[PDB]
């Protein structure tokens, strides 16, 4: 496509910029900078750019219909790509950080970045915390006389917080609440009283919806400056979600999308994760199959993680997924009937960012 | 002492304002409240608050010299904890990471916090992350309204990107620069020819003295409105300066500290870290000496430790630090008198930062 093209030249314009800075003024060696530059593409490149894409979309639609010069249209689009590239970096440092809790092997079709072995788990920590750095980096130079600068580092820093809580509650959803203390080593639930449909919401609206949704939509609204021509409850609901399915559809793809397709190797099984699998499996599950889910989950032997996958095939859970999914066709389609009421160009946006999430494949 | 109590007491208020707001915005349960209360206990709290103390410190001096109704001075106050604080935390933030990347067993006369049963590293990457995000949530609610909001976001964000910048010379300061790529790993250096007074200098000036003197030195400025009555080239000069022999102290203590008296157990000759007992060793040092350096350095076994220590006992390290530090204490006292040509009280703050430095035994 044309427009991801112009998008990633973007993002040359960035790296180009971040490492001429690096060298300028940060004294930087020709070996470290090209080491960053090496961790700049694995990290941040050879994924979907949903987020950053989504920026560029809404800032197009607003384009479509309101009267600029062509120099202006021309830094709202660029300003969009620069939006775009601060989220797909705030992605790529979670990603990375992520990858080393999670214990994966494989993203985007390569090892994690962390698992690279001129890498290894100390560096990535630290190279994970440089991206978001970048982040703010790029927006101050980008950004510094935009009007629109203080919304975004507020908005920016608050949808960062949640990513942060939500990845708090997601890697400790194995746990017993009650038993949760920093000294005492946690042993994994055994009565997954709290795989409920409830309490998954929570974990996957902090975690997922707020940088992979709220951000995008948001932002491309802040550059286009067309915030107060939108219902914001409305695109906050819309954004939580869409956002949601969008992580029942990749904790579905964990357990059943070849890795081949995916890009990566699942371990939601083995690290015993609140998934939309698990939650759901227990809500229809009788006593045998839960007993049996109990004896199998969160251990990382093959033959058990066969087990967990045989009982997830059993349960029909795609019957599941399909009804979850017509449900929220419903509530997305009359979220954006009621986007229309305001802004009817961004409830346009809002259905096209729903089309490719409803669509995808990886 | 008082003024450390009324510091301490803004904690509390902060904490209390944080931990409130996920009960009330993030849907927290009580049990990962307490979790991130200790955390943010266990983390923030039990150091010297040298940086978050200092700009009180600033700040306290110019409150004397300046007319201010009694109301404006409690304000003033309040913001200089509260900045100090973001400091503090910020800090806290960079310890969490780099106890992991150090491989580092106690701190502050406690474990690692990653070395907690209950937290373990994959929580304390996370852990540090929610750390760094609460200085940007305290920022904005504390300073919402105050003139010097984005001069602060804005300085803020640079001192960090630099840590991490300086995080990474660190961390990869025992490889030769030549063969650093992140596909193959990395071995040690042979040659130690990177291991330079230049070298040290560029490390230490981006992982310690922004965010531990000019920082809060700026921040203090900040708060009192009063950065245009000083040289801000002054200030970087002397923060670079101190920040230095901070972290000079901080390599000696490592190695010749007692951890009963340091709070930490050392590393540095076991990560094979480019400190400063090892570039003053390797600059006077004999092809002999060398050669035993060469053959003990950057090895967990006891008895090479042993030997490296013996090494740096031998060599007169102590003659090579009173230079040091009669060298520093020359130039410190030349800048703290060219900071009284246009701030005398501002001076005396640098003066007193310099001696609670200078006379640190841990
Ligand atoms: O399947 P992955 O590992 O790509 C994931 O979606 C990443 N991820 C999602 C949300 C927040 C986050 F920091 C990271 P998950 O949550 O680990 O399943
Ligand atoms: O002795 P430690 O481990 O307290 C140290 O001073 C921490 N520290 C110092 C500077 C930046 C940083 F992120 C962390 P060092 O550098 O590991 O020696
Ligand atoms: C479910 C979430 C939020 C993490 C994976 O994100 P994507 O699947 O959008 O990642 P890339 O295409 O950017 O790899
Ligand atoms: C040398 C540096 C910058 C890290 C240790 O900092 P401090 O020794 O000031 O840490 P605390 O008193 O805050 O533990
Ligand atoms: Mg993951
Ligand atoms: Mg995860
Ligand atoms: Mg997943
Ligand atoms: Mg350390
Ligand atoms: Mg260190
Ligand atoms: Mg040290």
């Amino acid at each position: 496509m044309a427009s991801m093209e112009r998008f990633l030249s973007v993002y040359d314009e960035v790296q180009a910029f971040l490492l001429d800075q690096l060298q300028s003024k940060y004294e930087i060696d020709p070996n470290r900078a090209r080491y960053l530059r090496i961790m700049m593409d694995t990290t941040c490149l050879g994924g979907k750019y949903f987020r950053g894409m989504t920026v560029v979309n809404v800032a197009e639609g607003f384009l479509a219909v309101t009267q600029h010069d062509e120099a202006t249209k021309e830094r709202i689009l660029h300003d969009a790509c620069v939006g775009g590239w601060m989220i797909e970096f705030l992605q790529a440092h979670y990603l990375v950080e992520d990858d080393i809790m999670d214990g994966s092997v494989m993203r985007r079709g390569k090892p994690c970045w962390y698992r690279f072995p001129g890498v290894t788990t100390q560096c990535a920590i630290n190279d994970g915390i440089i991206l978001k750095s970048w982040t703010q980096i790029m927006a101050w130079h980008y950004f510094a006389d935009r009007p629109f600068l203080k919304d975004l580092l507020c908005l920016f820093q608050k949808v960062d917080y949640a990513t942060a809580v939500g990845q708090m509650y997601d890697v400790t959803s194995m746990c017993d609440s009650n038993k949760l203390d920093p000294e005492v080593a946690q042993p994994m639930t055994t009565d997954f009283a709290e795989f409920t449909p409830a309490i998954y919401k929570r974990i996957v609206k902090y975690k997922t919806t707020f940088y992979t949704y709220l951000l995008p939509l948001v932002m491309g609204l802040f550059v286009s400056e067309a915030a107060a021509s939108v219902e914001m409850n409305l695109v906050e609901r819309v954004a939580h979600l869409i956002g949601e399915y969008f992580q029942v559809q990749d904790d579905v793809m964990d357990c059943f999308t070849p890795p081949e397709q995916l890009g990566k190797v699942g371990t939601d099984i083995e690290d015993a994760k609140c998934s939309w699998l698990a939650v759901t499996f227990l809500g229809k599950a009788n006593a045998a199959q839960v007993a049996e889910f109990k004896a199998n989950y969160g251990d990382k032997d093959p033959a058990k993680v066969a087990v967990v996958k045989r009982l997830y095939s059993e349960a029909n859970l795609q019957a599941d997924f399909a009804a979850y999914e017509a449900e929220v066709v419903r509530e997305v389609e009359s979220l954006i009937e009621q986007l229309k009421v305001k802004s009817p160009t961004f409830a346009e946006s809002v259905a096209v960012v729903w089309e490719k999430t409803h669509k995808r494949k990886k």
